[PDB]
């Protein structure tokens, strides 16, 4: 039947077992999933030589997630948009098929423990159901400091997909999206 996602039981790549041991109650508390047959789920992470503050100034961005995010044409929010769970955006991406934009609610904005997560609700064939959180840590060693950044992700596996097709679509733009969050906010730090 259903499970639990076991991302806290495990190193996810780009993360040191220390770290890990660090971030296992966070991980169990905020990128947990309950997983039904034809879903998958993963957990990525991304070391980021820049201040956690830093960091979650671009991840809680909202309304513009091209600032860290690839194959996005646009992104447009409301005209009264406020930063706040429940808001919206329509995100037009680039696929390489026909004009398709897909609409995605702010589900978790916590601006203390820097988690944050949206799920897709419509306007998407690839990733249907689609459910991601993000989260951020500081982490220190003799006045050295880092930030990791975590982000999972549930979503529907395709008829006609195999779970593997769909897992390593999602985790290549993840992990090419987390790529371009460390280089953007690694600038940020370095021209602070």
């Amino acid at each position: 039947l259903s499970t639990i996602t076991t991302h806290h039981l495990t190193v996810p790549p780009g993360l040191t077992p220390e770290e890990f041991q660090e971030l296992s109650s966070s991980i169990a508390e905020f990128h947990s999933y309950r997983i039904n047959p034809g879903q998958c789920s993963s957990l990525l992470a991304q070391r980021i030589h820049a201040p956690v503050e830093t960091v979650w100034t671009v991840v809680r961005r909202f309304d513009k997630p091209q600032t860290y995010k690839h194959f996005i044409k646009s992104c447009s929010v409301g005209e009264d948009f406020r930063m706040t769970v429940g808001s919206t955006r329509d995100v037009t991406v680039i696929s390489g098929l026909p004009a398709a934009t897909s609409t995605e609610r702010l589900d978790i904005l916590d601006d203390d423990r820097h988690v944050t997560g949206f799920s897709i609700i419509g306007g998407e064939h690839r990733l249907r159901n689609y459910r991601s959180v993000t989260t951020v840590h500081g982490f220190e060693r003799d006045g050295e400091i880092w930030t990791v950044v975590l982000e999972s992700y549930v979503v529907d596996v395709p008829e006609g997909n195999t779970e593997e097709d769909t897992r390593l679509f999602a985790d290549t733009v993840v992990k090419l999206n987390l790529q371009k969050l460390a280089s953007v906010t690694e600038t940020l730090a370095r021209e602070a």
